[PDB]
């Protein structure tokens, strides 16, 4: 457009609420969104996706298969977004697809990490030109191939004289930690997010979520549970760090509870999002004792949640992305986006401080939609 930079950024998480598309102008200072849309995954397609976990079942073959799946899908994500908005496709530069994680796996000695979604699919049935595949040049130099959004949470959410946490709670929780001075930008996994109480409001209430964490308030949490469940090793591993699915699942949970038999459900659900809070409030108070927290994903909507984190971390001021003007729901979007943007304009997007690569690069590969 006119003085207008427009890119798409889709995102479509692992706790699998649909593919999240945005319409972003990064033309001004401030990304300034443009329209939205969730493309529902069909139920035949989160099967498929599911059964990529069951072994002996042809899942290479399957994985292929789900690749050209998932990117018809994230297509289709781009059209709606079109339609709703009403802008050209040749008005967009670029679209920056994450894809859809399969697996993240960089601590194995050669590490990995594997996006689904065909970004040669997704071009050709959009028209558009496709950045995807953002994670693997992080890991290429040695890095966690995330989080990748701490240089995008420092370009836009970042204040000088102020030290703010910006926090996303998805089905793994990640910090940004952007100290507000010289000083280097950090970030990482915390550990869950929101997989673990999902997972066990799906097996007891066959509700896909606990809304507004209702269920966690109504319990009370077993401080024996907690503290076991607290003693992961992996809340004692130094930054950087990332996790996928690999360490907090419904197995690890399942035989984390094979003692606690006779415990309440719902006390089992308070215990399981005061893991996701102390575990989250833990490493924020290694950082800094006071500041400012901005919360994104899935989680800045859970009321309990939020006030628990509150009780946490009392030197600090706490609100959703919101208050910097950037919708919640939409901000991981928006991320990706800008990881479009930085490859078209040939600039690097990772940080080492926080991932641990070698160096800052260009991460991602461009798909021609020619
Ligand atoms: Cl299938
Ligand atoms: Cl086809
Ligand atoms: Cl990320």
């Amino acid at each position: 457009g006119m003085n207008k930079a427009y890119y798409i950024g889709l995102m479509s998480g692992t706790s699998m609420d649909g593919v999240d598309a945005v319409l972003v102008d990064f033309a001004g200072e401030q990304p300034q969104l443009i329209g939205t849309h969730t493309e529902t995954i069909p139920t035949h397609l989160l099967k498929g996706l599911q059964r990529l976990c069951l072994p002996g079942t042809d899942e290479i073959n399957r994985l292929g298969r789900l690749d050209r799946s998932v990117g018809k899908l994230f297509a289709l994500a781009v059209n709606n977004l079109l339609a709703k908005t009403k802008i050209a496709k040749d008005e967009i530069i670029a679209i920056g697809s994450h894809g859809q994680t399969v697996r993240h796996m960089p601590n194995l000695e050669v590490g990995f990490t594997l996006q689904i979604g065909d970004p040669n699919t997704i071009a050709t049935e959009t028209g558009i030109d496709v950045i995807a595949d953002f994670r693997r040049k992080d890991i290429a130099l040695g890095g966690q191939g995330a989080p990748l959004v701490p240089a995008f949470h420092q370009q836009t959410f970042a204040q000088v004289g102020k030290k703010r946490v910006i926090l996303n709670i998805g089905g793994i929780a990640n910090i940004t930690y952007l100290p507000g001075n010289s000083e280097e930008v950090l970030g990482f996994d915390t550990g869950p997010g929101n997989t673990l109480i999902d997972a066990w409001v799906q097996q007891v209430k066959n509700e896909s979520y606990d809304k507004n964490g209702a269920w966690a308030a109504s319990g009370k949490t077993d401080p024996q549970l907690l503290a076991q469940l607290l003693s992961h090793p992996y809340f004692s591993l130094a930054y950087p760090k990332s996790t996928g699915r690999e360490l907090f699942n419904q197995a690890w949970l399942e035989q984390q509870l094979s003692a606690f038999n006779q415990l309440n459900e719902e006390d089992i659900q308070s215990t399981l999002l005061d893991l996701t809070c102390h575990s989250i409030a833990q490493d924020i108070l290694k950082l800094a004792q006071e500041g400012e927290l901005f919360v994104c994903g899935g989680g800045a909507f859970n009321a309990e949640l939020m006030q628990r984190l509150a009780a946490l971390l009392p030197g600090y001021r706490i609100d959703t992305t919101s208050a910097l003007g950037v919708d919640p729901k939409w901000a991981e979007g928006i991320a990706f986006a800008w990881l479009a943007m930085r490859y078209q304009l040939g600039l690097p997007a990772n940080l080492p401080a926080v991932t641990g690569a070698s160096r800052e690069a260009i991460l991602g590969g461009r798909f021609s939609a020619k």
